[PDB]
């Protein structure tokens, strides 16, 4: 037979969860706040029985269903709904929107240990690629000298994530200015995802660039901040130029989204802040108990603290004294999940060898016991 | 700026309906069923209200939820869930699974006159490509002279939709079984679109190719025939070989679905016969009314009955006198909306000039109204 399925490597982020996911765990790997149940959510948002009866299971249109394209242009793109593209996931309008974006020959500057569909589509559309540094990125700031020199005249996009899955490093009100007036002038497109968007702890949330009506996309979604991974509802904010020209790709892939799903999207969105608020409140409960983890264990782990988000990137001192290689942190990840039932995500996923997702989106009531079991894993080791 | 977004035509059929679909007019083109609303989706499928606030809207799995595979498997892949991928609609499933088997150079074998993303797909793998004609397709068999001409060693695979969307042409049990040997002896893979297959008008209901167990890829979807196009769900039937080939994919596009629009499609496929009968037994309803208003009008329209589906392909006899352009159906498509209220879809988009989809899917209560605005229409015009 011909049949003989095309080999293409899993990202190291998903490939590690279809493996070793699954019950009977302590799961602190999330760069997302844990699920609501869908009682809860007709509780907080407000949706009786009768209205989503009332759904006639039909076709919703190709930009996404005006109710909820209004939620979201309130919230994030100043009430222009002709400016967002609502998908199945924000993973869908990054396959979208980056496909109908980039073109071959560009140049394009994407950050560093960036997760992976945002490097993936620039890498796979043959662009010219030059990677903003991790370091580069301080006190709210990019270096306005590493600015300088990476975005010049030309340069196609800039592609960031801010928030930074997973280290947790964002913006001030200031970087982020000084970032779109670096790329406004040169003529460079700024790509941002606004994921963790919601969750800021140094400086106050960042206003979504798509809001002002200018040569941006920006990417949201409910599956991090909003505790609704599982509704599959994300979006994009950009020109209706661009959104438009998506439309042939989303037809012989989506088609577009269940009007019953966008009637419950709708709802989180206006109802955005109760489900968040109780979310963020939560970890950061949780972040206080990590911090204090953190300075008990100096010996064995050091880090830099989230300045936004739900998850960290904790480096372990014994994959620095060996130094390489990356297959270390793996093993590590592995042996800390067989012999006390505890979940990371291994830093080769994130381009950091030595380090490890650790997140604190999850429920207080342990998370405290995963910590438990990684403070008796590390003593073992040394 | 460098916001040049990529020039790509939309579908014919896509954007006619974009411009043109909407509300206070008549609609008789749809392929497929007219939609439930979601209460009758409780009601007729069993859902409680407390079966739906006890879902946790948290991560799905890459191939599908458990329950909601069983449910596809058991019906059309012979109780072998680890043969099915559950998807956004089936055009996900399309997406994900030819991209995974289609290689650049293979010889392929294409149904003339396919629903787009399925010829589209093969064209874009840079395959080789050889047209299936439509009349070779005739009594339920594939002349077997033309598929020994077009399906021999070395093809890779063979493109099939069957009840074919528009024309509603299938196949005989022994139809499919000859082409099903044909196939297995050559070793290429038959690709088996089964949108339209529960609904049957002159042979039984075809069995799923891929409830064999051999080298065939078969999808399906609660789009067409169970009145869920808004549900968002559909199915590949192949080997898991192929089926965990396409993860890679799906983690930079959509991820996986949610368990709660699984929860109910598990629900809509147990309970599948009285979704589909009631709206069977109804286009049945349509079908002998409109063979009526076919005799009635043989002078100005003539046309080949479904022997599958619920849409046909009447040819106008106007645009066969005149033979040609194409952009005319369109034009007559277009004065039919504007003077009388009636949608159909010009045959532009399925490569019959002359042809137009009339589809009867739709409600008894007018429909008729379509064609009496169809009647006064034709008339009008000679
Ligand atoms: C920054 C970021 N964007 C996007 C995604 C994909 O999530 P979704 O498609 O639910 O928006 C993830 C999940 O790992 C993420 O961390
Ligand atoms: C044969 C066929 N397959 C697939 C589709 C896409 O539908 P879905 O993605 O809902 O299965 C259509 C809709 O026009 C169709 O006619
Ligand atoms: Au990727
Ligand atoms: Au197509």
């Amino acid at each position: 037979s011909s049949l003989r399925p095309r080999r293409e490597d899993p990202p190291v982020l998903e490939e590690w969860y279809r493996r070793h996911l699954g019950p009977d765990i302590h799961d602190i790997s999330s760069s997302g706040v844990h699920p609501y149940s869908f009682a809860e959510i007709r509780d907080v948002c407000r949706i009786p029985a009768a209205d989503l009866d009332a759904v006639v299971m039909d076709d919703s249109v190709s930009q996404g269903g005006e109710g909820v394209r209004r939620a979201i242009a309130d919230r994030y793109a100043g009430g222009d709904a002709d400016r967002v593209l609502v998908t199945h996931g924000s993973s869908e309008a990054i396959a979208l929107t980056l496909n109908a974006l980039l073109h071959r020959g560009d140049r394009v500057v994407v950050q560093e240990g960036i997760y992976h569909s945002l490097g993936h589509y620039p890498r796979a559309a043959g662009c010219d690629v030059a990677v903003l540094p991790g370091r580069a990125v301080r006190d709210g700031e990019i270096d306005p000298d590493v600015l300088a020199g990476l975005v010049t005249p030309g340069t196609a996009a800039v592609i960031v994530n801010f928030p930074h899955n997973p280290t947790g490093v964002t913006l001030s009100p200031q970087g982020l200015r000084a970032l779109k007036e670096r790329t406004a002038a040169t003529g460079a497109v700024l790509v941002w995802d606004a994921a963790t968007a919601e969750i800021a702890h140094r400086w106050e949330v960042l206003a979504d660039p798509g809001a002002d009506g200018g040569d941006t996309v920006s990417y949201g979604t409910l599956s991090k901040t909003f505790g609704l991974p599982g509704l599959r509802v994300g979006w994009a904010v950009a020109p209706k130029e661009l959104l438009t020209a998506t439309f042939p790709l989303r037809d012989r892939t989506t088609l577009f989204l269940s009007p019953l799903v966008e009637l419950v999207a709708e709802r989180a969105v206006r109802h955005a802040d109760e489900l968040i608020g109780a979310r963020a409140a939560e970890a950061r409960h949780n972040l206080a108990h990590l911090t204090g983890w953190m300075a008990a264990h100096e010996e064995l782990v050091r880090w830099t603290p989230p300045e936004g988000g739900v998850c960290a990137l904790p480096v372990f001192r014994e994959l620095e004294r060996a130094a390489a290689g990356p297959q270390e942190v793996e093993r590590f990840c592995l042996e800390l999940l067989e012999r006390h039932r505890t979940l990371l995500v291994p830093g080769t996923a994130f381009g950091a060898p030595h380090g490890a997702r650790l997140g604190f989106g999850g429920p207080q009531e342990d998370f405290r016991a995963g910590l438990d079991g990684l403070s008796r894993f590390l003593r073992e080791r040394a």
